[PDB]
């Protein structure tokens, strides 16, 4: 939609609004979208509490349904609903903690209408809502504040009609499937009327209507090691403990996923040669466009649950690293002479391919031969992305992927494959983690629950004061499993005493560890970019799931070539440079290249490249956790410092200058009348619309103990300070996003770590009238035999 709002008077109530909205045949949503605002008269001073509203959704072929999100992103929002029924309009207020279907709103809100209109190609509505804009649901407190003078608002539509369209609250849905998106609303002299309660009053309509299997844990069973989550980092970890003959146990929340692994779910044209959904990187693609199962409910943001984690479900680009990354981002030890023996292990498993054709070849380069010489006339160097990893400025290359036999292979064709082999390794689906449960600074065992059908529900303990416990769950993961540990910040460790659910079995205040957990969130801040060619092609990989190219399908199933082994949709050029800004600090931008429309521009000729804003941005935000138990982001890591946000634009900038030679090329978005400083600022800055989805920093690695007012979580044995036997190996750890996309990095990490706590020599128990604990306590936590660790005070704890 549209940003700066119209005036628009509607006539038999004679109520005005500011209205935004897409139309019919824009190629974002079908048949068309409008809403509007009717607000008291103070509002554009002082926040308004009420409100009243017009929606015009579409209805495609007598079906559909639409939604208004208040805050703007789905999650932790109020949100509005409605869906033609024969005459009436039906209205349901809904609330989502993560991606899934929305619950009730259990709050104040309450929804009147005025106007009610239906025919074949729409359904519009007049309505009031009170109490809407400040919403409390479930421990969570939202709002909008339209004192600003901007709302920030988010939309959708639907072609299917939801469970029986008759009771609001009962009612079923499946992911919209036409069009979304996030604008910020402006407000102008029109918002505020002083007419406003007869216009209130004027509502006098209030519409009616009418366990999982709990497997047992077996009897004398330990582990050397207990490895949490089957992702980047768990699934290269395991394996290496395992090959060093520990018993290791890999414990999964989601299920098999490539066919490799055991897989099953995928399309219908792929039944018999053994390939699933995963499994082929021409439908990497549908995650987006389908969640059902695969994509984590607990999180407001998008993660893979199932088995491999992101690795499972992403493009599948990898990347051998750039040195500055592991001198900039890391302290002493873990910098890039410190992880090169790493890259190498990690690479001789994993090496890239920038051909993934199994034949070695490229297709559908239209698009990329427009940008590469446009380029190449522009002043950057064309190189091999692999073979100069150290050449990140002015320059371009094409896109290596963890791809191999034409098939999507990463982590779990490689380094799951020889794990499963082994007799010392094991591995549970199904399977979510609680907590780990641990006498002081000593964890004993986790608690797990059946996420599914076939989970195991108990506690499993590691091998006796030795055993050590991994958490990769990922950077919302394992940043809520401690903190369910009773490990974390203050404020979010009391969130979850007062929880339902962790609330009455939740451990001691005098055991509770302060770690600065949720903070140090990072990403990279995407920019997207769209422009015109002619002699681009455009190719479908929707299409291809269900209905794939009779040639194309053929050249897959047989010789494992074709455009489906490539990763969708079709990946052009990615190119790198470096910006120095004026605090001397240098920022690093990566674009890349793909054909597709993004921003409301046309599939067909258009070629969206999207900034990433790299190592270099000072920028964090904050993670927290809701008493429902659900990771959000609180505060959003985005353009915080200013010095960030020049680089973005000094990155357009640039970027003009070298594609204005190429002839016939256009520029869509940003249009040719807009600056590319307007063009950024205009933007919306959230976590929905500007997530590059890598997330990165929750549990910060660092020499300064956290306990002792340092902004560490683990140290550089990846250990958890205050704790001799916890480690994390994930995401989680980066102090900060690299130059490029961190799968490669991770892996890199999981084979460095994993190498440092083998070398760990064993946990030798701390002897009787000993010191077991302590707030500033490095060594042993753990009491010799006929001993208990008791607690003083924060600063000392006593082996009796
Ligand atoms: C769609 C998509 C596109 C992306 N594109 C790329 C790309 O092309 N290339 C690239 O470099 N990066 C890409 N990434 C980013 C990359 O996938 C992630 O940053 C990376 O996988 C992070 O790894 P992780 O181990 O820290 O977390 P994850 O990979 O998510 O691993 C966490 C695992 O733990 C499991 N789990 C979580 N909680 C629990 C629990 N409590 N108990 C038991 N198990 C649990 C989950 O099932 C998951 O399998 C993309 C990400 C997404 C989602
Ligand atoms: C059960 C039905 C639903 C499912 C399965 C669902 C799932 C999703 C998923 C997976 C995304 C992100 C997709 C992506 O990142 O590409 C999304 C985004 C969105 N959803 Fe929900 N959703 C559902 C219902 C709704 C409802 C009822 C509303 C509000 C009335 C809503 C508003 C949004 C908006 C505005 C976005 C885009 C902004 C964002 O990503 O947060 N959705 N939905
Ligand atoms: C996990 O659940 C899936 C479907 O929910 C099932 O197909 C699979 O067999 C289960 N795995 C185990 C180990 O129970
Ligand atoms: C116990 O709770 C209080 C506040 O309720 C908090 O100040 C204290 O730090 C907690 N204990 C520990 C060991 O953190
Ligand atoms: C990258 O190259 C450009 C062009 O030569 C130069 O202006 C810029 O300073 C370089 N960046 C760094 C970090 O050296
Ligand atoms: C300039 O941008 C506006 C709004 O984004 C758009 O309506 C207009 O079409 C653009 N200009 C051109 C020439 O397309
Ligand atoms: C709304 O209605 C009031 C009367 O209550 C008018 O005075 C105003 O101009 C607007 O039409
Ligand atoms: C609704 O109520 C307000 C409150 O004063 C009036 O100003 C308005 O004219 C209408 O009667
Ligand atoms: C409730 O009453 C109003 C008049 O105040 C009507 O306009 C509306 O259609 C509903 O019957
Ligand atoms: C419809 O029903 C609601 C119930 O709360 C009333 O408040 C409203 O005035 C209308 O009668
Ligand atoms: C626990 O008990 C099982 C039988 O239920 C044994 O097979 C196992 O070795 C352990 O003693």
């Amino acid at each position: 939609q549209n940003n700066v709002p119209n005036t628009f008077t509607d006539p038999d109530s004679g109520i005005t609004f500011n209205t935004w909205g897409l139309d019919e045949d824009s190629p974002q949503t079908q048949g068309g979208f409008t809403f509007g605002v009717a607000l008291p008269s103070d509002a554009l001073t002082t926040d308004a509490s009420e409100f009243i509203g017009y929606l015009k959704c579409a209805r495609n072929d007598e079906s559909g349904w639409c939604g208004i999100s208040l805050g703007g992103p789905m999650t932790n929002s109020l949100l509005i609903t409605a869906w033609p029924h024969e005459d009436t309009v039906y209205t349901s207020l809904r609330f989502a903690t993560g991606y899934a279907m929305p619950d009730v709103y259990e709050g104040d809100a309450e929804i009147t209408q005025v106007s009610s209109s239906v025919n074949s190609t729409h359904f519009s509505l007049i309505f009031r809502c009170k109490n809407c804009l400040q919403w409390s649901h479930g421990g969570s407190s939202g709002g909008a504040s339209t004192s600003g003078g901007v709302l920030v608002l988010g939309w959708v539509q639907a072609f299917d009609d939801p469970g029986n369209p008759t009771c609001p609250e009962q009612i079923t849905l499946q992911q919209h499937d036409n069009g979304m998106g996030i604008w910020g609303a402006q407000l102008n002299t029109d918002a505020a009327s002083p007419s406003y309660t007869d216009w209130a009053a004027q509502a006098t309509k209030t519409v009616t209507g009418d366990s999982v299997v709990g497997v047992p844990v077996p009897t004398g069973v330990s582990f050397d090691y207990i490895v949490v989550g089957g992702g980047a980092g768990g699934i290269p970890a395991a394996d290496k403990l395992s090959e060093a003959g520990k018993s290791v146990l890999l414990i999964e929340k989601g299920f098999a996923s490539t066919a490799n692994t055991g897989g099953t779910l995928g399309p219908e044209w792929l039944e018999g040669h053994d390939l699933t959904r995963f499994d082929v990187p021409g439908l990497c693609n549908q995650i987006w466009v389908d969640s059902k199962g695969i994509a984590c409910e607990d999180t407001d943001q998008m993660a893979g649950c199932v088995l491999g984690g992101g690795t499972a479900v992403n493009a599948g680009l990898w990347f051998k690293p750039y040195s500055l990354d592991w001198d900039y981002l890391f302290p002493d030890g873990w910098k890039y002479n410190d992880v090169q023996p790493a890259i190498n292990r990690a690479l001789s498993r994993i090496p890239g391919t920038d051909a993934p054709s199994t034949d070695g070849k490229r297709y559908y380069q239209e698009g990329f031969e427009v940008l590469s010489k446009g380029l190449a006339a522009g002043g950057w160097t064309s190189v091999t992305a692999n073979n100069a990893p150290d050449k990140k400025n002015r320059t371009f290359a094409h896109a290596p992927f963890m791809f191999a036999g034409g098939e999507r292979n990463g982590p779990l064709g490689t380094y799951f494959q020889t794990a499963k082999k082994r007799n010392n390794f094991d591995v549970w689906l199904n399977t979510s983690v609680k907590r780990v449960i641990r006498e002081g600074g000593h964890i004993t065992g986790v608690e797990v629950e059946p996420f599914r059908d076939g989970g195991y529900e108990g506690i499993v303990p590691v091998t006796k004061v030795t055993g050590r416990v991994i958490l990769s769950a990922g950077t919302f993961g394992s940043a809520k499993i401690l903190l369910r540990s009773g490990i974390g910040p203050e404020d979010q460790l009391e969130v979850v005493a007062a929880s339902e659910k962790d609330g009455p079995t939740m451990i001691g205040n005098s055991s509770w560890i302060n770690l600065p957990v949720g903070y140090n969130l990072d990403d990279h801040l995407n920019t997207d970019t769209v422009i015109s060619h002619p002699d681009v092609v455009f190719y479908d990989f929707y299409e291809a799931w269900d209905d794939p190219i009779e040639s194309d399908k053929n050249s897959y199933l047989e010789s494992r070539t074709g455009i489906l082994a490539q990763a969708a949709p079709n990946i052009g050029p990615m190119f790198w440079e470096e910006i120095v800004g004026a605090d001397g600090i240098v920022r690093q931008l990566q674009w890349t290249a793909r054909v597709e429309g993004s921003l409301g521009a046309p599939n067909g000729h258009t070629m969206t490249m999207s900034q990433y804003l790299g190592r270099g941005a000072t920028s964090r935000g904050r993670m927290t956790i809701t008493p429902s138990l659900t990771t959000i982001v609180s505060d959003v890591p985005y353009l915080k410092d200013p010095n960030d946000k020049e680089a973005v634009i000094q990155g357009i900038i640039n970027l003009q200058n070298a594609l204005q030679n190429v002839a016939n090329l256009t520029w869509l978005f940003p249009n040719s009348t807009i600056t590319p400083r307007e063009y950024v600022e205009s933007m919306v800055v959230s976590p929905s619309n500007r997530r590059s989805n890598h997330w990165m920093g929750t549990n910060k690695l660092g020499t300064d103990d956290g306990r002792k007012g340092g902004s560490a979580v683990v140290d550089l044995d990846t250990r958890v300070y205050g704790t001799d036997n916890l480690f994390v190996i994930d995401a989680s750890i980066f102090p900060g996003v690299p130059t490029t996309n961190p799968t490669s990095y991770i892996v890199v990490a999981a084979e460095h770590a994993s190498s440092r706590i083998l070398a760990l020599p064993d946990l030798e128990p701390v002897p009787k009238y000993g010191q077991c604990g302590g707030r500033e306590w490095t060594g042993s936590f753990v009491c010799a035999d006929g001993s208990t660790c008791e607690y003083q005070n924060e600063w000392y704890s006593q082996c009796l």
